[PDB]
């Protein structure tokens, strides 16, 4: 599809039985997620952005489908305000910035 | 132009006769630059990112032209760790995203 800027560009993603609500952000090199128990191994890792940072559990090879598009990479989960896709996953769903 | 998402969508900005390296950022409302003086009057602003919340200086109606293509809009100035291009002004630029 093409996503015009009015508005936020928020999508229906699934992971796991969570359908959710996210950004799809050109502006995040990491895909961030907000508080969720998934399964698996993990290790912390702290990122930061405007205002400072935050802490997150990196999960690896986790499948999220973004649009019913298929997608599978790492995902950092803690305390964002807004479900955000970075560029790791929006490559992979073919996603492109055009003016 | 097209472009992808496999490196970070940086591109040449042209702001007061100055040429900065910005973000091209669909997961952000406001177009917020890196501290720099700024002709004309401003509004004390406060803003919210991954990590809190940020002062900014709210200049408004500041043209920028942004790999070529014009702007005029709202600039906020700050304590960002990057210089970014939001919402604002990536839609008066015709810019969408396509998957
Ligand atoms: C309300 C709003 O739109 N806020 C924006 C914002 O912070 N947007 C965030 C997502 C968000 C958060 C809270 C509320 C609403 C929306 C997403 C942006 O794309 C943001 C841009 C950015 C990029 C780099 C540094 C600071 C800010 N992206 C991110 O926060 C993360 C951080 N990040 C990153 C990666 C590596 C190093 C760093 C450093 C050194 O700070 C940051 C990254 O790639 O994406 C501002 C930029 C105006």
């Amino acid at each position: 599809p093409q996503i015009t800027l009015w508005k936020r560009p928020l999508v229906t993603i699934r992971i796991g039985g969570q359908l959710k609500e996210a950004l799809l952000d050109t502006g995040a090199d990491d895909t961030v997620l907000e508080e969720m128990n998934l399964p698996g191994k993990w290790k912390p890792k702290m990122i930061g952005g405007i205002g400072g940072f935050i802490k997150v559990r990196q999960y690896d090879q986790i499948p999220i489908e973004i649009c019913g598009h298929k997608a599978i990479g790492t995902v950092l989960v803690g305390p964002t305000p807004v479900n955000i896709i970075g560029r790791n996953l929006l490559t992979q769903i073919g996603c492109t910035l055009n003016f």
